[PDB]
């Protein structure tokens, strides 16, 4: 099928996300509503639920509203059932109208609606082709006071209806019971509480399994993609098995949140989006794109700076969701702020690298500060906005131009004010010229493109004051004055002869696995795809056509794998590096290591003789470790993705800065469980 099908569940990258706070948008059945203290249909009080529900998102996409705007995906709250208790944080009530407080992983929140009506949302997006994304926020169920089994619903977890335990006399330790975080290291926000909420632990194995059987459950329902709420406050290891999990059973696009301030680089977050498994929320697009367009704090040297930055640091950046505001940011529109801002951030997000997301609301110029008054309800569903025309006209060349969906961006003209850029892929392209000063005419002298010669037409038909652009021989426009607040697009789209793969998902997978390879050129006959220097062909490929291949993971060794495509006539495409060929289902294991004392700047890694573990180069070692909150220094712990059901051989080693001191003694040999978790507890041999 077609890349640009609804039935990619894999890869984003041609479409638009409309993110959704299901009890904020269309109250389509006010028979679910929550009564009493819990209600409040003038939805003035934010933190109580206005009753928006899945009937009403159904009733937006039939009617035209969504689909007028040409969003091809949605982002809803996560569906699951949450408690129902009012609590009083001082004095003010408080609601899980958000779906954060998870109660039963394996049922709706009937406030959104039954399962049936899931079902039917499901198969209303996809018969106007909207693929689903559902939010999924594994870290917690909800507020609990082990101390006072009163408080709330004491962050019970049910499955199905079963109770499996709360937080107050909490003997088969479902949670963590070590206090709340104050977010001073990583390691301490992973393993304390975020605020009151109950944390889940990961290494109780019914707690595991659990997880992991809820997640199949609505990938099973026909979801296409998952937000991962808090990944920088659950193990790494474990959820890296668990994107195994998704992506050995039926891989969807996964994509989670790393907060990041403005101006702030985290390798860690880099170090996550590229080897765990699942995207990220491009905090570091949107912050710097706020700077530019929306603070004056940068100016367009700074845009161009992370533009090309980024490119570079995401191993892969057409999976990262690129967004100017969402649930934990005030909203882009300000009361004094001009509307044309917002108009041409919403256009280069659009047109920019990465999967766009945009917030309910952005259309009809929202206002609003932190949560909950980035969270109010949507005003009017006019269709004749200047916001809901641009996202009307730009949105379908995520679908139609695979410049826009795939390519590359190179800047092509700059000052402080003004960035034309380019985006290409083959011989597609796309131009974009932003003037951000409102005041200003820009005289452009010198523009080279990869445009034919012609004489194209702003696809946003002058709507933000663009102009037509002359090309000439060698792709020299002619030159122009962009108008204050200018914003044009201009495109070329044509067939690729030549392979380029765009994007390729899931990322990491054992063998055996159908993976998904999309971009130009493929052609329509049968080719080959190579995993290194293996070639896989005839019917270990599933499916071939021009913008996507669908192929089977060789049995090659686990490891890291650069992916090729070479179309029947032999011609071959561009490299698609960093693909994780996994040796197998995983499990995550916990090693804690005692008496391993070390220097300032010393820390203890872990290697052994699988992929998962570095194969045994100390470069690749796994950690440092942590020593804080589970244990404590000299004892050293950390939870590691590994092979189910295989003896593997590991020695712990210290490393600071270039030396590397390996234990003495033997190999170590642990047999993993075939599922759940398990525990290694050793003393390090000298
Ligand atoms: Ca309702
Ligand atoms: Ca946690």
């Amino acid at each position: 099928a077609p890349d640009t099908s609804v039935s990619n569940k894999q890869n984003f990258s041609t479409d638009v996300i409309y993110q959704i706070f299901t009890d904020r948008f269309s109250d389509g059945n006010p028979a679910n509503n929550p009564t009493g203290a819990a209600f409040d249909g003038s939805c003035t009080n934010l933190r109580l639920y206005c009753g928006g529900d899945w009937q009403g998102i159904i009733n937006k996409i039939n009617d035209g509203y969504l689909t007028g705007m040409g969003i091809t995906a949605i982002w809803i709250s996560q569906p699951v059932e949450n408690i129902y208790s009012v609590i009083n944080y001082s004095g003010v009530n408080n609601t899980a109208y958000h779906g954060y407080w998870a109660r039963d992983f394996k049922k709706t929140n009937p406030a959104y609606g039954t399962m049936q009506d899931f079902k039917n949302l499901i198969d209303t997006a996809h018969a106007h082709n909207i693929k689903v994304i559902i939010d999924f926020a594994p870290n917690h169920t909800s507020p609990a006071s082990s101390d006072d089994p009163s408080f709330a619903e004491n962050g019970r977890l049910y499955d199905n209806g079963n109770l499996l335990g709360g937080y107050t006399n909490d003997t088969q330790n479902l949670f963590h019971h070590y206090g709340g975080t104050d977010f001073s290291t990583i390691e301490n926000g992973i393993y304390k509480n975020l605020y009151d909420l109950a944390d889940l632990n990961h290494n109780n194995s019914s707690v595991d399994v659990y997880l992991k059987d809820a997640i199949k459950m609505w990938l099973d329902l026909g979801v296409d993609g998952i937000r991962v709420d808090a990944v920088k406050h659950m193990p790494f290891g474990w959820q890296k098995s668990f994107m195994a999990t998704i992506n050995n059973y039926k891989p969807v696009f996964t994509f989670g949140e790393w907060f990041l301030g403005v101006n702030e680089i985290s390798p860690e977050y880099h170090q996550f989006a590229n080897e765990s498994g699942m995207s990220l929320l491009d905090y570091r697009f949107a912050q710097k794109a706020r700077q530019v367009f929306r603070d004056n704090t940068d100016n367009m040297y700074g845009l161009k700076a992370m533009l090309e930055g980024s490119e570079v640091d995401y191993a892969q950046v057409n999976d990262q969701v690129t967004f100017i505001d969402n649930h934990d940011m005030e909203r882009f529109h300000t009361s004094n702020g001009d509307r044309r801002k917002l108009e041409q951030a919403l256009a280069f997000t659009l047109t920019s690298r990465g999967v766009p997301a945009i917030y309910y609301g952005s259309e009809q110029y929202m206002s609003g500060g932190n949560d909950p008054d980035n969270r109010a309800r949507l005003p009017s569903f006019s269709t004749t906005t200047t916001a809901y025309q641009v996202i009307q006209k730009l949105a379908p060349l995520r679908k139609s131009n695979p410049a826009i969906a795939y390519g590359s961006t190179h800047e092509r003209w700059i000052n402080n004010d003004v960035i034309i850029y380019e985006r290409k892929f083959g011989n597609n392209v796309a131009v974009v010229a932003i003037n951000r000063n409102m005041n200003t005419p820009a005289s452009i002298t010198g523009l080279v493109t990869s445009l034919p010669r012609g004489s194209y037409n702003d696809v946003l038909g002058g709507i933000l004051n663009g102009n037509t652009l002359t090309v000439g021989a060698g792709g020299a426009a002619s030159n122009f004055t962009l108008a204050p607040g200018g914003t044009a697009v201009w495109q070329y789209t044509t067939d690729a002869t030549t392979p380029i793969i765009g994007n390729v998902g899931p990322m990491m997978a054992k063998p055996g696995v159908t993976i998904t390879i999309d971009g130009r050129g493929f052609g329509s006959g049968k080719g080959t795809v190579y995993f290194g220097t293996t070639a896989v062909t005839g019917a270990d490929i599933v499916a071939w056509e021009d913008t996507q291949i669908q192929v089977k993971i060789p049995a090659v060794p686990g490891g890291i794998y650069d992916i090729r495509v070479a179309n029947a006539a032999g011609a071959a495409s561009n490299i698609y590096d960093n693909f994780e060929v996994l040796t197998g289902d995983q499990v995550t294991v916990r090693f804690v290591i005692n008496n391993a004392t070390t220097a300032l700047g010393q820390n203890v890694f872990l290697t052994g003789n699988v992929s998962e573990l570095g194969n045994w180069d100390p470069n690749n070692a796994i950690g440092p470790m942590y020593n804080q909150v589970v244990y404590q220094y000299p004892t050293w712990y950390y939870d590691v993705s590994v092979p189910a059901g295989q003896t593997i051989e590991f020695k712990f080693l210290k490393k600071q800065g270039s030396t590397v001191t390996w234990e003495g003694g033997a190999n170590r040999t642990f047999t993993t469980p075939t599922s759940g978790t398990a525990t290694v507890n050793v003393n390090w041999q000298p």
